[PDB]
């Protein structure tokens, strides 16, 4: 079917963000999140069994057919936002491609719970789907944005806590270097017309809470990075945070980690949420997917 020429449509978001609420109440910008991510196409065939894991709400997602692999997911919303809901359209379609029971966490949100609050029910969630699952080596960590920071934060912390490492970390715009200082968040803070400058600002800010913006376990970009699992890890061009997707390989790479970086042409921050229009949106999800069951088998 028709797609936007990857261009126009960020013309689009860009027309979008200009009409943008100026200061909008944090419980309404959510509930517009929720109004407005309704409209976008859940995967065929993919139920969506109303569930939780160690007492922590989620989305359990799966087709008919759906192998053994495992899928926690984090999503994104700079940890203020964003909920299992709001992101069926991408994790639907995460579940299908790739014939694995994917579990969408409905991790606290800040400010009501800041810092540790999220990356607790992380582990905690990880911790029961360990049971679950039966072995930590059929299961994947994934999410966007500060979901993909949550990814590692929390791996660090089951580390820290003594839990085997899951088979492999995806993160789609990883969301990771809360001090907002890095080459891309200045040379393209212009070009992103999602990770908006004022936008992460309080996004940070909120999350942080008293807390230091660089604790390894809110900006893993300073962490020990050592130990964990091989991760994947895909950004758009488009990107005030492209510099955290650049740096957190660079770190894990010097760490010991495996990882694979891929930087898409033209696209928007975590642009998997626009296969609707672009087509890069669906080649990810494809390689993404690709990527996950190879690596549960």
């Amino acid at each position: 079917d028709t797609k936007m020429d990857p261009r126009d449509f960020l013309q689009l978001l860009k027309i979008n963000a200009e009409k943008a609420e100026k200061n909008l109440p944090l419980d309404q910008k959510r509930a517009g999140m929720e109004a407005l991510c309704e409209r976008f196409p859940r995967a065929e065939g993919v139920e969506l069994t109303l569930t939780d894991l160690g007492g922590v709400p989620c989305i359990r997602q799966a087709t008919d057919g759906a192998g053994a692999a495992h899928i926690l997911y984090f999503h994104g919303g700079g940890y203020i936002s964003g909920s299992p809901s709001t992101h069926l359209v991408l994790t639907t379609q995460l579940a299908k491609q790739s014939s694995a029971t994917l579990w969408s966490l409905d991790y606290r949100l800040a400010p009501e719970n800041p810092f540790p609050a999220a990356v607790d029910d992380c582990v905690a969630a990880y911790r029961a789907l360990l049971k679950t699952a039966g072995s930590a080596d059929r299961i994947i960590i994934a999410g966007d944005s500060a979901g993909g920071g949550l990814t590692t934060a929390s791996m660090l912390k089951a580390k820290e806590d003594g839990l085997p490492m899951p088979a492999g970390l995806v993160m789609l715009s990883p969301f990771v270097d809360l001090t907002l200082s890095r080459w891309s968040n200045s040379n393209l803070a212009d070009r992103d017309f999602l990770a908006e400058p004022d936008t992460l600002g309080e996004m940070s800010e909120l999350y942080v809470g008293g807390e230091d913006r660089k604790n390894p376990l809110i900006s893993p970009v300073y962490a020990d990075l050592s130990g964990l699992p091989e991760m994947l890890i895909h950004v758009g061009s488009e990107e005030a945070l492209l510099s955290d997707s650049t740096t957190l390989a660079e770190r894990a790479g010097a760490a010991g980690v495996s990882v694979e970086l891929k930087i898409w042409p033209d696209m928007p921050h975590v642009f998997q949420m626009y296969g609707k229009f672009v087509n890069a949106a669906d080649i990810s999800i494809k390689e993404i997917c690709h990527w996950i069951s190879a690596r549960i088998s």
